[PDB]
């Protein structure tokens, strides 16, 4: 096939009150499904990760923006689907820890080995293993690592660094919390240090704050990590304008955009869930966040510029886009922020398939790292956690719930979650797989080693 | 193909602490996946429903019985997967109700039209529509409706009865709660009355208690509903033995097994979740329930005998098996009960595929009606709801949570849930579908109208 079908319109066919008025699929898929099938080697691989975006997150965001009977043009439009396991390993026992953190998970799919919660590219034994990003580069492909969080955060960090603690952001954190990785003690260095040493062609996200540090040793001691980036041939860009002006990025001219002191500003603003908020409080309608500046690139924008620069490589490219704050907002009990963040990720996904569809050799994979606290309860539910009534696009009120923690931060769940793919070797996400399988798939699809 | 591949072993490949030690898929599936594809008409269709068994349910049970790295021989061994929406409609507004109940859902997939919570075979307007069971029978196929709940409960009821309230069990409830259906007022009758009137070839479950009623009018007034069954040519069997002796069931000799006064007994016994149960209480390990009698057929057993009698029809058969109590135990915050019940469903599923695999023309579909309260939180989680620490087959302690209700019953959730199929037209469950599509798939697969 000169192209495989991307899911067209699986949105409710009509009047959801009539027979077949709700149906999503119009015909029998056997054939369409037959066409999506392919083992021709993927030439590019874009992995869009929705941080903590399980099935519950997806439903809730769609319900709100597209309505119950809606369809996500980007997120839902992927023909091949499955569920995958993502548990962690207990550092002392080598036994499962049913609820993984952001790191062990990002490592499982980036190295193909299960690890303890809080590890980045190192196994329970603390030994390092090459990441899919590193292997791609070695094989001469192009690297991209896009995110809305700080680049030091787990998901991005896990493709470019190897530290025993995900807390070893820069120089100091590392000296004390990861003595064994402290560049001055002979370690490879902090997450920030190793990210710059890693040199991926396109690196966009926030977290410029840690570049403020200065090396403790090495060839660039005294020099702020920012200075060293410049000194090493990096193109640093601080806004939409600067990014849009980058006409090329490669190993000679690698681009690094630091669009935020820490985490990038959330798109939608809305109150936080409260105890009995679905009954003592009124219905909520999210609105655009005043804080997010017109100069701070959206996920879809970053996702776009990267595909562009990255697509210049004759050999091909590897790109990880992460809608980071879905997680964070799930953690904060803030439905308007959590949902808006999934909508934002949806756009990036749209651009992924847009490229993927024309190019015809790109494997696009949309999944999350783990499940989160959020639930869609009935309107009159009386829950022990935090709720909130949202006015959805349907005109109907949807109630959300967060009751799995009393500590002031809701939390990750162990349930299996969806994994949707499209393109070459997209077959391998179907059925029940593991978060590590993802890594091996990305390998074979790219014909890597 | 003389047969399509049923998922073999997607259990962790080896030592979950080494590279690829956790992997579930050994190779590239593109081809294997190519082989499962087929539009040759389904000759039989077994629908195995897990009452309230979303992904979270499945993960929890697999962890406890098979270990995190485990694999369900029946539930996970299905090659084609997807996610499907199941929201209900608001009776007054014709708008979505994001959290459907057991009835509206059972109807969405049994009639192909969305309905209000509490309706059975009637739309929001209260008009009746033919069920997939009704259509199969007319077409000359065989009918089988198997369940671990009372036959009067939603899931089974929704294939044989049309009432305005799913509470209209027998003669009396109907007269008052469904005056418009009261046989004496000229209605089609109660759920029990309409079930017997429907005359499906094989009907096994519990709920003998409502047969104790006597008709208020009709040709059999005065006669208990259980006398009328005998009077209409019914084979009533009360235990494992009775059932095992039934050598034939059909329209002339339809079988009706009533194996419990109400709901059938749960398989495993265990305490109920408690406030801070994961910290004040010790680790739980489920044990076999003392109440369950050696004479009461297990789901798999009923599922087996049915496939046997139903498979005698030259034309083919339609069979709906339901692991009813997974739901009820989720509602009860009783982990050991909820998990055990998914284990019990898994076995039936195994028989479903065992048949389906040899026969080669059977479409087997394993899904749930909605998502439920249950969550898998971390060991040291301090939740506002009810938790409980379970000792899983791994050796590790898995903690579960139920915090979406303060009312004394945990409740259904709206998130999309899995839908796994295998065989003819299995393709149609892949991607994102709707609970109503399931009904239309069952139609085309069977070439019905
Ligand atoms: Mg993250
Ligand atoms: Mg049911
Ligand atoms: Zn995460
Ligand atoms: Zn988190
Ligand atoms: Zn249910
Ligand atoms: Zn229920």
């Amino acid at each position: 096939t000169p192209e495989m079908p991307v899911l067209e319109n699986r949105a409710a066919q009509g009047d959801i009150t009539a027979p077949g008025g709700a149906r999503r699929l119009t015909g029998d898929q056997t054939a369409a499904l037959r066409d999506s099938l392919s083992d021709k080697p993927a030439k590019n691989i874009i992995l869009l990760i929705g941080d903590g975006m399980g099935d519950s997150e997806i439903t809730a965001a769609r319900n709100y923006a597209e309505g119950a009977g809606g369809f996500f043009k980007g997120i839902d439009a992927l023909p091949l689907t499955g569920q995958y396991t993502h548990y962690a390993l207990n550092k002392k026992t080598g036994k499962p820890d049913y609820v993984t953190d952001c790191a062990a998970s990002a490592t499982a799919w980036s190295t193909g080995v299960k690890t303890y919660n809080g590890a980045l590219g190192v196994d329970i034994h603390e030994k390092d293993h090459p990441t899919i990003l590193e292997m791609a580069k070695a094989a001469g492909l192009a690297t991209g690592n896009v995110s809305t969080a700080e680049l030091q955060d787990a998901t991005p960090a896990a493709l470019v660094a190897h530290v025993t603690s995900r807390k070893c952001y820069g120089p100091s954190a590392t000296s004390e919390k990861c003595p064994g990785n402290a560049l001055e003690k002979g370690g490879k260095g902090s997450i920030t240090e190793q990210l710059l040493n890693a040199r991926a062609d396109v690196t966009l996200g926030g977290g410029a704050k840690t570049f403020a540090e200065t090396a403790t040793a090495g060839e660039w001691q005294g020099k702020t990590l920012r200075e060293q980036a410049q000194a090493r041939g990096y193109q640093l860009v601080s806004d939409a304008a600067s990014l849009n002006s980058v006409t090329e990025a490669n190993q000679q001219k690698p681009l690094l955009g630091l669009f935020a002191d820490g985490n990038m500003p959330v798109r939608w603003l809305g109150p936080k869930a409260t105890y009995h908020g679905n009954i003592d409080k009124p219905a909520v309608t999210c609105t655009p966040n005043p804080q997010r500046n017109d100069s701070v690139p959206t996920l879809a924008q970053m996702t776009d510029k990267a595909i562009e620069l990255l697509s210049k490589n004759e050999k091909g490219f590897f790109l990880q886009v992460e809608g980071a704050s879905i997680d964070k907002q799930d953690h904060a009990a803030n439905p308007c922020g959590q949902i808006g963040e999934t909508v934002d990720l949806d756009e990036a996904v749209q651009r992924a398939l847009e490229f993927a569809k024309k190019e015809g050799n790109t494997l696009v994979i949309v999944t999350a790292d783990h499940a989160h606290a959020s639930q869609i309860v009935a309107p009159d539910t009386k829950a022990p956690g935090l709720t909130q009534a949202l006015n959805t696009k349907d005109g109907a009120v949807m109630v959300m719930s967060y009751g799995n923690s009393e500590e002031d931060s809701q939390e990750h769940t162990g349930s299996q979650l969806r994994i949707a793919a499209y393109g070459p070797h997209a077959a391998n996400v179907v059925g029940l797989t593991d978060q590590t399988d993802l890594f091996y798939t990305m390998k074979a699809a790219l014909g890597l080693k």
